[PDB]
């Protein structure tokens, strides 16, 4: 269920560690020292990477600082594994950009709630990536604190303030909705007194907006089965109560450059969405574009200047074609249908697939009267020849009901203006079909 | 951390079902019956739909019915919970659509383990519809999945009793593709190809069909493929390993043939939906019409504008503008400081371009270091004008370069033409420019030159 990369120096380490995951059903790869592990991590992109720190020639700091400072390793979760037990180490570990930092010897239940919870996380990035593909720092950045200890939820805000933008919350119900706004991380006393953290939490990942967002929990270190149930809740990661104000800047820091990058890969990917300007079904221009257009025309119209018209195009039982013949075929009526509707227009004027089946043309200078006429033009077009799909099915009979609008001088609006086009369609299709309806102020 | 929708007509049988799982820390959210039910999926979009089959009035099947014919609801795995045990309750159930069928009373181990496996699915297809449901709202994307279907499809067989497997082939055989491979090797490869769900037997002699599937698992180019998994149905422990390791969906032996079809089709219409969405989100990033660094449009797609303008004008009509702009000493930029800030410069350029000039107008990529606006409805004064303003900006502030820590000054020569008579074409217009641009810069440069069309005396 995932490729897990084991490094360590001393052989019954290595043959331990991999017997309990390959057990558990993970493919397990093995190296004895830092520059192997390199290679190997390099080569064969682990999904997690489980690292002893003291061995002969490069330790495990220095092969953690050399994942994170190359791109192509610099997304994979470390998790480094130890006999050290001092502070200071279990510090320079965290700020050296590992996920966690275990002392051997583990506790298994505990190292498998943490893999999951990894795995689980890693599901939607590495997702990302591959969309991204087909084409950072953790400083700064709003924290938001969810605790009933007032003191202790002080020395939280205390420690971020220096580096971050801390803001605390004891009443759970309105923490719910400032949850909602700009916020970077989520910090939550998973050991309140007046209401349940983790209940809280899993509020949060339940609903949508919100469900992203990352989380740290502070836990009762002495309550193992509440940590467990705190990584299969979703929380991002623990911290042991009392809280380590060292600890704590280094694990907010890792959430919120982690967070960082995921929302890069949702930006450049709605970027890139933004830049595309055609309907890949039909080749006319999209929606987005045409209503960009619009706007600059209609406000050009109402401070006095060019009127604009613009016609709604619905194709009349368009579900009985995909219904009958499949929609394949109804592809080609919407593929055929936009290059009549192209070529029967000035090139001045703007065609657009509005929606699934309707088409709108926009027409600059050009008022109401000039409108329907163009309209009905291609009204009698659609109707008067039948269309190449339909040749040998004698089922097909292309008609379509039009809907025209034109800009009204000063307080018009875009949305004004394709809603009063709606009306014409409504009207036109209540008529019978294949009918041009007109609709001024 | 799911929102869970249970459905039932009796309220202690929903009030206990509650209880559970909100007890796992869900969000449920309830429903005494069929009408009900269908407006809340509507309206709040749960996670998981959890559903009674008899009920008065409206029943489960057609409640389930409905909720796959709505494209809205269409996406939310449904479990049919219920009294009935029947074996034509339960296909008339899977056929209807459903994710699974309970009898009650439930195996609770058994219904959380599948409750996590929907919601850890759910997690790439829930943000692959996020991203396209953007899409579509921003006016992009367009396109009805209604098309998608579970029929046809290539089915890989992996299992070692190879009677077992003929009989599992034989009956997919009518509507798909069915493949057998016995060697556990080979099929490591053959699930590489074109394969759109693998069957595997859990209960194998000579290899362990889990730890088979949890190599595909591990392995990141089938790691989405589908897997349905033949579990021996008295081992409860080995059913809920298979669904922790990502197991799609699990088969009891022996295997009753409709439900086997019922549940490929399911696993199928579930793969195409998937690639539905990511070959929309990719598709839509092609690049028709425009430029890719500055996003402008293309030289062809304005070229084709032109001839109908052009084309139009000479027929009496409205005239054409265009103007033709060359930035200075491109060059030394791209000599001194990379090709990396060279190319930010035409982008910024391109967006001081795009923002003073109406909408109406057409500005675009036209060579390397060279863009076009064409202006309809433009006489040569007014573009001689146009040109002078964009001029000014270009020149009047300097550029933002090297991450922004570099500030870069940087001029135009533009040269400005008409369209003159019904002899006139978009070639002549076009080299009319040219020329005022080749005098711009002979000038000294950072000028605006217009060029009036002339026939000779005779
Ligand atoms: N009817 C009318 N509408 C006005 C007038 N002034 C502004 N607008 C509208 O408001 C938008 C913004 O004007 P801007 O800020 O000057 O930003 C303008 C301006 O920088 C430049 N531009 C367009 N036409 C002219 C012009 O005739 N003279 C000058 N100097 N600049 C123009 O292009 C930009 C965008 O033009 P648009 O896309 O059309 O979008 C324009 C236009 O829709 C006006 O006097 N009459
Ligand atoms: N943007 C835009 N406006 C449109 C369109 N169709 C019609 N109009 C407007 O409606 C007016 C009258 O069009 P008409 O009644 O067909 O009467 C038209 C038509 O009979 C003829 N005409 C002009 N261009 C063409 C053309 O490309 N093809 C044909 N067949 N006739 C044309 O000249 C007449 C007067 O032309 P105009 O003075 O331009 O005045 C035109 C024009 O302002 C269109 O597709 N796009
Ligand atoms: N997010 C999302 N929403 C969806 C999807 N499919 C349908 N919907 C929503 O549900 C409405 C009806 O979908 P339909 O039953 O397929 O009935 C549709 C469909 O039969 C047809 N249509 C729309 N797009 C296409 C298309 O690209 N090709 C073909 N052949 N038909 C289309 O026109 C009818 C009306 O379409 P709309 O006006 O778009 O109105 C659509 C749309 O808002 C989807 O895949 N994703
Ligand atoms: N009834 C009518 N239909 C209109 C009108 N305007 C546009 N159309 C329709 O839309 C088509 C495209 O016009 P275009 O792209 O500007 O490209 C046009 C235009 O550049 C030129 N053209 C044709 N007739 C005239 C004309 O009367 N006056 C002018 N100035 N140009 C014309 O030839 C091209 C093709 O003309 P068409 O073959 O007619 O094909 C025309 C015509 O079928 C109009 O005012 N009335
Ligand atoms: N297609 C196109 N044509 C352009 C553009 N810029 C100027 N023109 C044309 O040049 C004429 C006079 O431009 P002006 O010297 O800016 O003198 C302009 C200007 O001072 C002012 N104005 C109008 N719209 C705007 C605007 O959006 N922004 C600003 N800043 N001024 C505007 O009103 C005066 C009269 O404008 P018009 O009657 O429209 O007559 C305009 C228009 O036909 C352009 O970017 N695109
Ligand atoms: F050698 Be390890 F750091 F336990
Ligand atoms: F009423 Be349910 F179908 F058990
Ligand atoms: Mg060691
Ligand atoms: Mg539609
Ligand atoms: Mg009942």
């Amino acid at each position: 269920s995932a490729r897990i990369l084991v490094v360590d120096d001393i052989e019954a380490n290595v043959r331990l560690l991999e017997a309990k995951l390959t057990a558990e059903y993970y493919e397990v790869s093995t190296a004895m020292d830092g520059p192997t592990a390199l290679a190997m991590a390099a080569r064969d992109l682990p999904d997690i990477i489980l690292l002893d720190v003291m061995m002969p020639g490069m330790d495990g700091f220095t092969v953690c600082r050399k994942l994170k400072d190359d791109p192509t390793t610099r997304h994979i979760p470390v998790v480094l594994i130890t006999a050290l037990d001092g502070r200071g180490d279990r510090i320079q570990g965290l700020e050296s950009g590992a996920s966690d930092f275990l002392t051997k010897p583990i506790d298994d239940v505990m190292l498998f709630a943490r893999v999951r919870s990894l795995t689980r996380f890693k599901l939607v990035i590495d997702e990302l990536r591959q969309r991204e593909a087909s084409g950072l720092d953790g400083l700064g950045g709003r924290v938001l604190i969810v605790d009933d200890n007032e003191r202790q939820a002080q020395r939280v805000a205390a420690e971020l303030g220096v580096e971050h933008r801390p803001v605390i919350e004891s009443d759970p119900e309105k923490a719910k909705i400032s949850a909602g706004g700009p916020v970077d991380l989520v910090i939550v006393n998973a050991a309140a007194k007046n209401f349940d953290g983790l209940r809280f939490t899993a509020a949060l990942r339940s609903e949508e907006r919100t469900r992203q967002l990352p989380v740290l929990a502070m836990v009762d270190p002495d309550d193992r089965g509440r940590m467990v149930k705190a990584l299969e809740i979703g929380v991002n990661d623990i911290l042991s109560r009392p809280i380590d104000p060292q600890e704590l800047s280094a694990r907010v820091k890792t959430q919120i450059q982690r967070k960082r990058y995921t929302d890069y890969l949702r930006n450049n990917l709605d970027h890139s969405l933004e830049l595309a300007v055609t309907d890949q079904l039909t080749g006319l221009h999209n929606r987005r574009y045409m209503t960009g257009q619009l706007d600059s025309l209609v406000k050009r119209a109402t401070l006095g200047g060019d009127p604009v018209s613009a016609l709604l195009i619905d194709i009349d039982f368009f579900k009985k074609i995909n219904d009958t013949f499949g929609h394949d075929i109804g592809d080609e009526v919407l593929r055929e249908f936009a290059l009549r509707l192209a070529s029967n227009v000035r090139a001045i004027d703007l065609p657009c697939r509005y929606g699934g089946e309707e088409f709108v043309v926009i027409m600059p200078d050009t008022a109401l009267a000039d409108a329907l006429r163009i309209a009905e033009r291609i009204r009698m077009h659609v109707s008067g020849s039948p269309f190449t799909v339909a040749h040998g099915r004698e089922m097909l009979n292309v008609t379509i009901s039009i809907g025209v609008s034109a800009t009204a001088g000063e307080g018009d609006t875009p949305e004004a203006l394709l809603k009063r086009a709606d009306e014409g369609v409504y009207q036109a299709k209540a008529s019978g079909r294949n009918a041009v309806v007109g609709k001024a102020a």
